């Protein structure tokens, strides 16, 4: 396990989200879909001029899971993954452009909720998480778990858990106050309202 500290734009967006009161936290299963279904869509892109990128998984879907006992919502997708570069390098640059762009809006009079306009809808998950843990494989690199508690670090690790194919799952740890994420009744209402239109499977399990 290596740990990495966070630059300071990102760690006052996500300062930000963690204290900022604010009651519409649903948004932040959309921007999760939204995060897995452009995913799908970059596999399946590649997959028309290489149909071999799709040797690790021919099926393109989304997956919640909700886990009461372990106080979780998981979000499972089948999309091009990151590697370890896009873990520590290529999406710290990309989480820099995005708070910046996203904070100089906010002082304008922007919402939280337009958060996945600025390319770090993401980070909505520390709405509700107070650990987010990201276990993803892509074809070009090995199966890796990114985890933080905000707190001004992360960190990476090679995943010796169940081999995934390709893709990623986003591990929400709830923070005890929104268990209701963990509902049937409100994860069904929320995708209805904020992604009924996602190119994709959905499939919300039960328990
Ligand atoms: O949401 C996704 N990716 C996430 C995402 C989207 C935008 C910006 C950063 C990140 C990010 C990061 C990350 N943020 C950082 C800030 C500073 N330094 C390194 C960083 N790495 C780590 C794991 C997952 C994601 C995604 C979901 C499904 N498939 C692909 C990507």
């Amino acid at each position: 396990m290596e740990t990495f500290a966070f630059q300071a734009e990102i760690a006052q967006l996500m300062s930000l989200i963690i204290n900022t009161f604010y009651s519409n936290k649903e948004i932040f299963l959309r921007e999760l879909i939204s995060n897995s279904s452009d995913a799908l869509d970059k596999i399946r892109y590649e997959s028309l001029t290489d149909p071999s990128k799709l040797d690790s998984g021919k099926e393109l879907h989304i997956n919640l899971i909700p886990n009461k006992q372990d106080r979780t919502l998981t979000i499972v997708d089948t999309g091009i993954g990151m590697t370890k570069a896009d873990l520590i390098n290529n999406l710290g640059t990309i989480a820099k452009s995005g708070t910046k762009a996203f904070m100089e809006a906010l002082q304008a009079g922007a919402d939280i909720s337009m958060i996945g306009q600025f390319g770090v809808g993401f980070y909505s998950a520390y709405l509700v998480a107070e650990k987010v843990t990201v276990i993803t494989k892509h074809n070009d690199d090995e199966q890796y778990a990114w985890e933080s508690s905000a707190g001004g670090s992360f960190t990476v690790r090679t995943d010796t858990g169940e081999p995934m194919g390709r893709g990623t799952k986003v591990i929400l740890h709830l923070k005890e106050d929104q268990t209701e994420y963990l509902e049937e009744r409100r994860i069904k209402e929320i995708v209805k309202k904020h992604s009924q239109f996602i190119g994709y499977p959905i499939t919300l399990f039960v328990e």
